[PDB]
C-alpha cells in the first residue's frame, strides 16, 4: 500500500532525472560538435573554408550511419514507431530494440546526424533513449517487478516516453500530452500521474505571443496545412518505397553521403534561431519551406537516428509566414504576419503528427498563451482534414518499416473472415493430455523449445490450459494438472473484426479456437496484426 | 469514409453548440434569480430586509429538492458519479438517468440550489445535462447509429462530458483534460479529437499571474493540501453515512431547509468575486475556509443537484492564503501571499478531485501561465498524497451512493475466489438446444422475457452461442442455428482477479463458464462489480 507507492515514485523520479540528464548531454554534445566543425572552416581560407564545411558535414553523416551499423541497426530511424510497436503488445518480439547496446547507436548516431547538418530532429530518437534507460533501471532488484507485471510495464514504459518527449520540447505538459496522443492506443488513466511525475522530475533537472481572433483565416490555414501534412506523409512513404522497389539494396554511405552533400548544396542561398525570427512581427522565402519539405521527407528515410518534430516546426512556420504575408496584402495592415507563422508551425506538425498537443507545445515553449481558441481550432482542423487523406506519420512509418503493430489489420485479411479461415489446426500445434506420462511430456518440452503455454485437453480433446515452464518444469523436478493459465478461447465462427479487437484490448499472444467444445486451432497474434516480424 | 466523418463532425458541433448554449441559459437564470432575491430584500426595512433574504433563500432550496422529487429523483446529487457509472459499462442499467424528464429536474434544481444561496457548484450537474442533450440528438435518424455502436457511443457520450465540463470552467482544454481524467477508466485516443471538437464548438458560442520558483514551499503546500482533500472526501462520506445509519429516513425539506437556514446564518460575519480578490497580491480568514469546508461537505450530500468544483476552488485559495500569509512572516517580504492562494485553489480541488488538470484549469481561466512547473508539481504532490489516504471524491461518491461501477470490486469478493465460487449454475439459467423444436423455444422466450442472449448447447451440453431477439424472433416468423454471438467464455478455475479485468476492458454483461468443455454456469456482471443497482 505504501511500499507500493514509494517504489514507483522512486523509479519514476530516478528515471525522469537521468533521462533529462542524458538528453542534456546529447544536446551538449551537439552544440560542441557543431562548433568544432565551424572552427575547422574558419581556420582555412574562405574558398576552402566553405568546402571544409561540406566535407566535415558528409563525414559526420557517414559516421552517423556507421554507428548504427557497427553497434545495432535496430537504432536506425525515429524510434517512436519502434516503440509504438512495443507498447502495442509486442514487447516479447521487439525486446531487442531496448538493449543497452542500442542506446549507444541511437545517441552516437543522433549527435553525429544533427552535427553533420542533416535536417533531422530528435523527438523520436529521444523517446527511444528514455525507454532504454527505463529498461536498464528494470534490471535493479527493487524495480524488476515493474517490468514483470504486464500492466505496470505498460504504464512505466509510457512514462519513459513522456519524459523522453517532454525533454525534447522543454515543455513538461506539452510532452506528456503529446505522449498519450501517439505511443498509446488506449490509455490507462492511472499512468497520467506516473507520466507527469517522470516529466516534472526532468523539468527540475532542466531548471539547472498574441494571435488576434480573426480566426476564420486561421482555420483556412488549418485546413490547408492538414492537406500539406497529408502530402508530407505521402512523400515520406513514396520517396522511401521507390528506393526499396527500384534501386534497391543501395548500401549505407553512398546513400547517406549523397543526401548529406546534396543537402549542404541545395541550401546554398540559405534551427531554434530561424523560428523565433519568423515569430517576430516585422521570394527567397517561397523556396525555403519547399526545399526543406523535400529535404526532410527524404532524410527521415535514411538508415540513421532521425526525429521529425523540430524540422516540421520550421516547415509550418515558413508556410504560415507565406500565408501570413499573402494575407497581409489582401486584408490590410491590421493583419500581422508573425502570428500566422505561429499557427503555421503548430498546424503543420499537427498535420504530420496528428497530435492535437502541438497547440499546447507551442504555448508552453515560448508562447504566452494569449488565447488557445484560435490556435486550438486551426490545429484541430488540420487533424480532421489530414486525418481524411493519410495515416499519422508514425503509423505510416510503422507500415513503411514493417513493424508489428496490433491496431492495423494485415493487408491481406478481411474483418469478415472467420477465425476458422485463419486458425492453425491443433494437430500440428503442441498439445498436452492429463493421461500422458512424465516420459511423454519431456518430448514436447524439448521438441517444441521456447513454448511457454501448453494447451491441455482430454482424449476426444476438451478444453483446459496449463502453463509450460513455471509448473511443468518444476513438476518434472520430482519424476500434469491442475492448470494455472486461463486462455482467451473463442468460437470457430467468431470473425476477424472481433479477433482483432481482443488482440488490441486484451493484448494476448494467442487465442484458442473452440469448435463444439473441442480445441480446434490456435490463432497466433501474427495471424491478424499487420506485423512485419522478421 | 467521408459520410462517416461528416456525420460525426455534424453531431459533435450540433452537441457542443447547444450544450454550451443551454448552460449559458442556466448561468443566465442563476444571475437573475439571485438579483430577484436581492430586490425583495432592499424594498423592505433593514431589519426585515435581512430575514427576507434568508427566508427567500430557504424557499429556493426547498423548491430545488422539490423539482427533483416531482420530476426525477435520479437528478439528485452531482451527476458525474451517475455518468462514470454509465461509461463504465452499465449504460443498459443506468439509461433511466438520461431521460428527457431528468434534464428538467437537473437544470431547474440547479438554478434554484445556487439561487437559494447553497455552497454548491455546477460542474457535476452540468456534465449530466450535456449527456442528456447528447442523448436526445441520438434520437434523430442520422445520429441514432452513434448510440447503437457500443464503441462509438462511448466516445460521443465522453464528448458530451467534455463540453459539459469545459463550459463549466470556461477553459476548453482544461475541460476536455479534466474529462479524460475522471469519467474515463481507460480512454480511446480517437475520442480526444471528438472531445476537443465538441468543446471548441461551445467555446465559440461562449465567445458571443506570476508564481516565483520558491517551489519547495509550494510542494509543502501541495503535500498538506492533499491531506486536506483526503479529509474532505472522508468528511463527505462520514457526514452522509451517519444520516443513513442514524436518524435515517429524514425526508427532503426539513433536511434541505435546516442546511439552508443553518448556512445563511453560519456565514453572518462573511463566488468568482472572492477568488480573484485573494489572487490579488496585497483572524476572520481562518474561520472562512474551515466553515465552508464543513458547509460544502454537508451540502453535496443533499437530495438535489450539487457540483463541487467552484466551491472547492474557494476552500483551497482560502487555505493557500492562510499558508501564504503564515509564510509571509517566516521568510520575509520577498514572499507574496497572493500566488500561494493560486497554488492553494488548484491543489485542493486536485486533492478532492484527483484531477491533475486543475493545474491547467487555473491557467486557462485567468492564469497567464508564467510557469506551470511550480503549480504542476504541487498539484501532483496533492494527488500522490491524497491518493494514499482516500479514493477520488467521485469514486467515493459512487460508493457512497451505491452505483454500479465496474472498476471497484464488490465489498464481499476476494480476487482469489474462483469463477466457480461465484458462477450461477446453468440448470436454473436459460439455455437452448439445436434439437428443441419451434414448439419448445416459444417457452423460454416468454417465461424468460427481457433475455437477449441464449446460450446454445447440445445434449451432454457443449458450447456455442445464439442471439435471442434479432434472430430467434425472426426465425420464428416462419414457423435454431447457425449462431451469431460470440460470448466471452472462461474456464471454471479462472479467478475473480481476472473476471474483474475482463469486465472492465471488454465490458460485457455476462461471461460463460467452461468446465471440461461443458457450459457450467453464467457469471453476471452484478456478481463482481461493486454495483448497488436497485
Ligand atoms: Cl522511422
Ligand atoms: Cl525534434
Ligand atoms: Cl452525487
Ligand atoms: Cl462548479
Amino acid at each position: 500500500s505504501l511500499m507500493y507507492l514509494l517504489r514507483l515514485v522512486c523509479f519514476l523520479t530516478l528515471l525522469g532525472v537521468t533521462a533529462a540528464l542524458f538528453i542534456f548531454a546529447v544536446d551538449l554534445a551537439v552544440h560542441g560538435l557543431e562548433e568544432l566543425r565551424m572552427k575547422i572552416s574558419r581556420l582555412a581560407g574562405r574558398f576552402a573554408g566553405y568546402i571544409l564545411y561540406v566535407v566535415s558535414g558528409v563525414a559526420l553523416c557517414l559516421l552517423s550511419t556507421f554507428w548504427c551499423a557497427v553497434l545495432s541497426t535496430e537504432a536506425e530511424g525515429s524510434g517512436l514507431p519502434q516503440m509504438k510497436s512495443i507498447l502495442s503488445g509486442f514487447y516479447d518480439k521487439m525486446r531487442s530494440a531496448l538493449e543497452l547496446r542500442v542506446l549507444f547507436a541511437k545517441a552516437l548516431g543522433l549527435i553525429c546526424a544533427i552535427g553533420g547538418g542533416l535536417p533531422v530532429g530528435w523527438e523520436g530518437p529521444n523517446v527511444h533513449i528514455a525507454c532504454i534507460i527505463a529498461h536498464q533501471f528494470y534490471r535493479l532488484g527493487v524495480f524488476k517487478e515493474l517490468c514483470t507485471d504486464r500492466a505496470l510495464r505498460l504504464q512505466t514504459l509510457a512514462a519513459a516516453c513522456a519524459v523522453g518527449l517532454a525533454s525534447s520540447f522543454g515543455a513538461p505538459l506539452g510532452g506528456v500530452l503529446y505522449s498519450i496522443e501517439t505511443i498509446a492506443s488506449f490509455y490507462l488513466v492511472q499512468a497520467f500521474w506516473k507520466g507527469v511525475l517522470s516529466a516534472l522530475s526532468g523539468a527540475i533537472v532542466y531548471e539547472l505571443d498574441v494571435s488576434r481572433t480573426q480566426t476564420l483565416l486561421y482555420a483556412i490555414l488549418g485546413a490547408l496545412m492538414g492537406v500539406l501534412g497529408a502530402l508530407f506523409i505521402r512523400c515520406v512513404r513514396s520517396i522511401y518505397e521507390l528506393r526499396m522497389r527500384h534501386y534497391p539494396g543501395t548500401n549505407r554511405y553512398f546513400l547517406v553521403g549523397v543526401v548529406a552533400l546534396f543537402a549542404s548544396a541545395l541550401q546554398y542561398p540559405f534551427p531554434r534561431a530561424t523560428i523565433n525570427d519568423l515569430f517576430k512581427a516585422v521570394t527567397e522565402l517561397i523556396l525555403m519551406p519547399i526545399i526543406k519539405f523535400i529535404l526532410v521527407a527524404l532524410s527521415i528515410g535514411l538508415p540513421l537516428p532521425a526525429g521529425v518534430f523540430v524540422p516540421s516546426f520550421l516547415i509550418g512556420a515558413g508556410f504560415g509566414r507565406l500565408y501570413g504575408e499573402l494575407m497581409r496584402v489582401v486584408f490590410g495592415n491590421a493583419i500581422v504576419p508573425g502570428s500566422y507563422a505561429v499557427v503555421g508551425a503548430a498546424a503543420f506538425t499537427a498535420g504530420v503528427t496528428r497530435a492535437l498537443s502541438c497547440a499546447v507545445i507551442i504555448f508552453e515553449v515560448t508562447g504566452q498563451i494569449r488565447h488557445l481558441v484560435p490556435v486550438l481550432i486551426s490545429v484541430l482542423l488540420a487533424v480532421i482534414v489530414g486525418n481524411a487523406f493519410n495515416r499519422s506519420l508514425y503509423e505510416t512509418l510503422v507500415l513503411m518499416k514493417h513493424l508489428p503493430y496490433m491496431p492495423i489489420l494485415r493487408r491481406d485479411r478481411s474483418p469478415e473472415m472467420t477465425a476458422r479461415e485463419i486458425m492453425h489446426p491443433i494437430e500440428g500445434e503442441p498439445h498436452l493430455f492429463p493421461d500422458s506420462e512424465p516420459q511423454h511430456i519431456k518430448g514436447i518440452l524439448e521438441k517444441f523449445p521456447n513454448r511457454l503455454v501448453f494447451p491441455v485437453i482430454d482424449a476426444n480433446g476438451y478444453l483446459l490450459g496449463a502453463i509450460s515452464r513455471k509448473e511443468i518444469v518444476d513438476r518434472l523436478q520430482h519424476v500434469v494438472v491442475p492448470c494455472d493459465v486461463s486462455p482467451i478461447v473463442v468460437t470457430s465462427y467468431s470473425l476477424v473484426r472481433q479477433l482483432h479487437f481482443l488482440f488490441v484490448m486484451l493484448m494476448p499472444s494467442m487465442i484458442y479456437v473452440t469448435e463444439r467444445g473441442k480445441l480446434v486451432g490456435i490463432v497466433e497474434r501474427e495471424d491478424v496484426a499487420y506485423g512485419y516480424s522478421n
